[PDB]
C-alpha cells in the first residue's frame, strides 16, 4: 500500500509551526489512491503546511483529505492579516503538480487551498 495517512500525518507533524493548532481529517477509502497521486497528496501537505506561519492571534491549520469522485486536499488557515502567506515558489509548485495530474488548485481567501486530481479509471 501507499501508507497515504500515514504520510499525510508525518508531513503534518514535520512540517506544522508548533505555534498552530492543527487538524487533520481523512475521508473516503483512501487506499484506492495509486502511488503517483498518493506521492502528489503528501507532496501538496508538505508545501500548503510548510508555509503556514503565526499569526498575530491564535490560528488553527486544517489538513481534509478526502476521495470521493477524486482525490482532493483541502487545507484551511484561520489566520488573517497575512496576504503574502502563501504567495511563494510553493504555489508554482502546487500549481504545477496539479497540472501533472491533470487536475485543478484553487487558492481563496481565513485562506482555503484546494488541490484535487481525478482518479485513474
Ligand atoms: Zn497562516
Ligand atoms: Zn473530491
Amino acid at each position: 500500500g501507499t501508507r497515504l495517512r500515514q504520510r499525510i500525518d508525518a508531513a503534518v507533524a514535520q512540517f506544522a509551526d508548533s505555534g498552530l493548532r492543527t487538524s487533520v481529517q481523512f475521508v473516503g477509502p483512501l487506499s484506492v489512491v495509486d502511488s503517483a497521486l498518493a506521492d502528489q497528496a503528501e507532496a501538496v501537505v508538505r508545501e500548503a503546511v510548510s508555509n503556514a506561519v503565526r499569526h498575530a492571534k491564535a490560528s488553527t491549520l486544517t489538513v481534509r483529505v478526502k476521495v470521493d469522485d477524486d482525490l482532493c486536499i483541502e487545507v484551511t488557515d484561520n489566520g488573517r492579516g497575512l496576504p503574502d502567506e502563501f504567495t511563494g515558489s510553493g504555489l508554482t509548485n502546487l500549481r504545477q503538480r496539479a497540472e501533472q495530474a491533470g487536475g485543478e488548485f484553487t487558492l481563496a481567501s481565513g485562506t482555503v487551498l484546494r488541490w484535487s486530481a481525478p482518479l485513474s479509471q
